[PDB]
């Protein structure tokens, strides 16, 4: 990123060092990239990477026959560098993934085969995911959305560096209702005290999944307030983690919440369905079910949607009727300042104030135009 | 075991082959035994014997500090053939078996330690044991014996090959009771179902101990009904295992009942303590709780306790008071025949028909007089 085309005569590129470390940045400057692997590769005969391609070729109906499966084998990048491939079909008929019907060895996709394509999800996942929400279907709690929370909250890698010791403070705080889905998920107290008296992180026993299930009920927690309307600021405090890792999980557990519904419908389970339903839109915003009708317009996020709502503008339908100046207005309320705000500077009213995606500038006044003008445009559309 | 020392001239072995395997059997002829290893060999820096090895100094107090470890490592026979150590020591630390106080670095037993070291139970499986124990003692039945005997029932090993479309049989027709105290553990029925259709053993996963929890569900059925008095050939019917697999079993759980018992006791855990002590007894002569005085007798086993109990005599005070000759028609009443049986042959007056161990033949009348001979003993001994 040295070197700026047009503009600059060069480019320079300083590496500061010690003496100590001085060899290692030399490494650098005359080192060169490593040569590709193919992430398919084999005391691995199967592999994850494998068993989803060839997962997708068969449910997909483009790979029937064993004939079919060692031609697609001649067209991966492994085997341009130059068995495996019967583990995976052998593992996708083990684990209901696939069927075979003895026309010699003839393979075809089950309900858990297309349901797992449809969804978008990973095969060894889903293993996991479908005993999960069995689980959940013998036992679930519906007098909060904890628990539905729970079954969309993405735990594939870390978002976050969790303190437990806060974590345990929460854990004594935590009402009744959300300690009865704790303990009816696998969260146990004990396990919480070992982890803040002692930083034993331990995840070196694959069954040491009881790690996740902490990390994945804190992470739920975090889900739970943010679609509660709860500020940023107040979950950094609570949590201990800064708004960049949040937004990077909201998107997540947005996009994995349509995942689990999808998985879900394809497998007729049509009351689970009917709860995750909802919670892909919430996910995504921060709001609750009540904004999500004027979140349809581009302009209006979380924020703006509820001093619009506690304004008098519920719905899109009211949002039409609406008087430009006065969403100007109640758009004006929703700025935070470090003072207690909420001299009169009438040369601002050209300042471009408001971001959008692919942006020009907007004015407060212009932002106000276009929510009201879109508004309208969606009042049609809806007849 | 070919030639009888002061009996025999020569012994002869022959081994059978055919043309194909004739150079296998050659290999034997001539082959020798391999090396002994250390089986305490170190991509494992941790092993188990080692670590119960470690265990056992420390808390047996033997060795302290650092110094007396290494030392302890030259005596081993792994070291006799010419790090790890190190390893063992802060596995223990981690999870909460051994102390370290910083005397630099000296090491105390725990109470989790001390218990293991009277439990004689190996370091790796106590850790599930102890997460077994305080699962049990959340949600507990007592309306029956099979969720006590769980407890107890030992799956280290396979005693048997289990049929698992006759587990399922009996799964369907078990009572409501009992399919209570299956789902408290962790017995799905969608897993028998993946059983009995399909022969997938699976268990490559670590996390497939879900395979050793229907394997144990099952242990403890065999367990409930053989201390239920249930005929040998009745569980040998139900079940599908031989006497001699049952056998083995009862003895091998009867140990192990008896270890899980001190484990409570040195931990304090009185009430699970005091449920589990009682069935040490009962597994070894598979009996119930009214002829575990009667079987305090050396010749006096489940049938013979049972049958003496079903005519008068409950105790072995009762026994003391008893007549000889009315003891022995009783004792010959609870003979096993093939034809319904329950000529006089009065030259079987002296066949010695009844087994001891270091035994001289015993008549059924000779027996019956050494049955209220150690029943008088007993009585004088109980004052
Ligand atoms: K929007
Ligand atoms: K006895």
């Amino acid at each position: 990123r040295a070197g700026r085309k047009g503009v600059d005569t060069v480019g320079e590129s300083i590496l500061i060092c010690k003496n100590s470390e001085k060899s290692k940045g030399i490494a650098l400057l005359q080192g060169s990239l490593k040569p590709v692997r193919s992430c398919l590769q084999r005391g691995e005969e199967v592999t994850g990477s494998m068993i989803r391609a060839i997962l997708e070729i068969i449910v997909g109906g483009v790979a029937s026959t064993s004939q079919d499966m060692h031609t697609y084998a001649a067209c991966t990048f492994l085997a341009a560098s130059m068995g495996a491939i019967e583990a995976c079909v052998m593992w996708l008929l083990e684990n209901e993934f696939i069927q075979s019907t003895e026309e010699g060895k003839v393979y075809h996709p089950t309900h858990l085969g297309s349901a797992t394509l449809s969804s978008s999800l990973s095969p060894a996942d889903t293993l996991d995911i479908f005993a999960d929400l069995q689980r959940a279907m013998k036992g679930f709690v519906l007098e909060n959305d904890l628990h539905i929370l729970y079954l969309v909250t993405p735990m594939f890698e870390d978002w976050t560096t969790i303190d437990w010791y806060r974590f345990f403070c929460l854990w004594e705080k935590l009402p009744t209702s959300m300690k009865r889905v704790a303990e009816l998920v696998g969260v146990e107290e004990g396990f919480l005290a070992r982890c803040v008296k002692g930083k034993v992180v331990a995840r070196t026993e694959r069954q040491h999944r009881q790690m996740a299930i902490h990390k994945r009920f804190f992470t739920s927690l975090v889900l739970l307030d943010l679609i509660s309307e709860v500020p940023l600021r107040e979950i950094n405090q609570k949590y201990g983690c800064n708004r960049g890792q949040i937004q990077s999980l909201q998107q997540s557990a947005a996009v994995y919440a349509g995942m689990i519904t999808v998985f879900s419908n394809r497998l007729g389970w049509h009351n689970m369905e009917l709860l995750l339903s909802q919670f892909q839109k919430r996910l995504t915003f921060g709001i609750q079910r009540e904004l999500c009708d004027l979140v349809r317009v581009s302009l209006l996020n979380a924020q703006r949607a509820r001093v619009l709502y506690a304004s008098g503008f519920h719905t899109v339908a009211d949002l039409a009727r609406a008087n430009i100046v006065e969403v100007e207005v109640i758009l004006k309320n929703a700025v935070p300042f470090k003072s207690a705000r909420k001299e009169a500077v009438e040369e601002r009213r050209n300042m471009r104030t408001i971001w959008v995606t692919g942006r020009k500038g907007l004015t407060e006044r212009e932002a106000a135009a276009l929510i009201v003008e879109e508004a309208r445009m969606i009042l049609q559309q809806d007849l």
